[PDB]
């Protein structure tokens, strides 16, 4: 019975009993994230910004089945293309704008990556991606307003796939947590 978030602490209760389970329903954490209302003063503990690039901040570690973290980009600040390492991924937006930009999985032949598409993800969306619909880059096209988001994946993985657009050619990039629970963690 799926009820509004009220915070996000209420949210993160509801998360670990919707994965109470071994399937995950996408619709219905997609609609619970998107109800949570943004409070930026209940998120403000992880929302730690690096100058030069985003930083990723582990808010909840789940039941063993998922992670919740919030992703803080200044302006100008962007992802590479990549995966999701077979895993379900939901990003919200907390505050901001970010663009989305999907790519198809390239062919073993080396050739440009062409974007099949591209948003806008505004304040409290959010969306969802996996594997099965393909790659994508995140960016923070605004000159003048960080963005934050709130991510969460199932299974966790600390490991993806960063693809050169030039070429579609893959490499593996070990993802790290610039904070855990409110604590830098260099
Ligand atoms: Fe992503």
């Amino acid at each position: 019975e799926l009820l509004k978030p009220r915070t996000l602490a209420d949210l993160i209760r509801i998360l670990h009993e919707l994965f109470a389970g071994d399937e995950v329903n996408v619709e219905e954490v997609q609609a619970v994230l998107e109800a949570y209302e943004s409070n930026p003063a209940e998120w403000a503990l992880y929302a730690k910004f690096d100058q030069y690039r985003y930083t990723r901040n582990l808010v909840d570690q789940g039941n063993g089945k998922f992670n919740l973290m919030i992703l803080c980009w200044g302006e100008g600040h962007g992802s590479s293309i990549h995966d999701h390492t077979d895993s379900h991924c939901f990003l919200k937006l907390l505050q901001g704008n970010l663009k989305e930009t999907l790519f198809d999985w390239p062919d073993k032949k080396s050739n440009e990556m062409i974007k099949k598409s591209e948003r806008t993800l505004r304040e409290n969306q959010c969306a969802y991606i996996n594997d099965s619909i393909g790659l994508h880059r995140v960016e923070n096209v605004s000159h003048t307003e960080p963005a934050v988001s709130l991510h969460l994946y199932s299974p966790p993985f600390d490991t993806c796939h960063a693809f050169d657009q030039r070429t579609g050619h893959k490499n593996k990039v070990t993802m790290t947590f610039h904070s855990k629970f409110g604590i830098r963690t260099p």
